[PDB]
């Protein structure tokens, strides 16, 4: 991220889950996964705003795809991106973050570690270690939509009020990143009709979240209908 144009840019605590989510993996066995185009920066305008977004992709033998999205609508809009999608070999569930802030502060702050099992349930272990880290204590929680039903019990989804719940938040996903890098160690390959459950938890995941209109709204006004449907569904959330 010392390569970052948009990074000395971005909000604070952008800023600080950027580097939490670099140093998670940076010593992971990392390739690069490429994105359709072989996508990295992109930048668009239409009538408004101009939007600008550095992806960054990856992979690992147990991460079939690991993103970070950085992004910025003109001066008055920043957001954070990243999903880690596993082999669905080894019922990994799928972390997953989104950050969104303007000139007033941090609007959105979501974490999840989300269930890939029919049952919609974290594996055991997960539930375990999560539970052990407590409730944490948010001033201003806000209610998933609908299509967020995919998110798991341990879901944050606030509006931070202030620098200790920013803090508070990004140590809670550097927890989790913890929790998950490893799970992804200990666990345990599964069968072949487990693998495909795991598989099917992560296409519902994926078309899910392809029903966020504030995502697809944004991709819109900077690049039209037919691009954001392609970005959408093709680079972010392919299913
Ligand atoms: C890549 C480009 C990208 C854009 C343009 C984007 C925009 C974006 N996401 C938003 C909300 C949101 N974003 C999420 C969740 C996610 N969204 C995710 O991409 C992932 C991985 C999760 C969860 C792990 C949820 C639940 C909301 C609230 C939606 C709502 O209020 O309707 C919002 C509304 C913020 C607010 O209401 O304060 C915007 C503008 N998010 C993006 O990621
Ligand atoms: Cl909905
Ligand atoms: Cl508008």
């Amino acid at each position: 991220l010392t390569n970052s144009s948009l990074m000395p840019t971005l909000n604070p605590m952008i800023q600080q889950l950027a580097l939490a989510i670099a140093a998670s993996w940076q010593s992971l066995p990392l390739k690069p996964y490429q994105l359709p185009e072989d996508l990295g920066y992109v930048e668009g305008r239409l009538e408004g705003e101009k939007l600008v977004i550095e992806n960054r992709c990856y992979q690992t033998p147990q991460f079939r795809k690991m993103q970070l999205e950085l992004a910025k609508v003109g001066k008055g809009l920043d957001i954070l991106h990243c999903v880690m999608f596993p082999e669905p070999l080894y019922g990994l569930p799928l972390f997953g973050c989104d950050i969104v802030a303007g000139p007033g502060g941090v609007s959105a702050a979501i974490a999840d570690l989300s269930p890939t099992q029919s049952d919609r349930q974290l594996p055991a272990a997960y539930q375990k270690s999560l539970a052990e880290l407590g409730q944490p204590e948010f001033e201003q929680q806000r209610e998933l939509p609908p299509w967020g039903e995919i998110f798991s019990e341990y879901c944050l989804f606030i509006r931070p009020s202030n620098v200790t719940e920013e803090e508070r938040f990004v140590q809670r996903v550097v927890d989790f990143l913890q929790i998950h890098c490893h799970q992804s160690i200990v666990a345990e390959p599964l069968s072949e009709a487990q693998t495909l459950e795991h598989r099917q938890g992560q296409i519902h995941y994926c078309q899910q979240q392809q029903k966020n209109d504030k995502t697809r709204r944004v991709l819109e006004k900077a690049f039209g209908e037919a691009w954001a449907e392609r970005y959408m569904s093709q680079v972010l959330f392919d299913v």
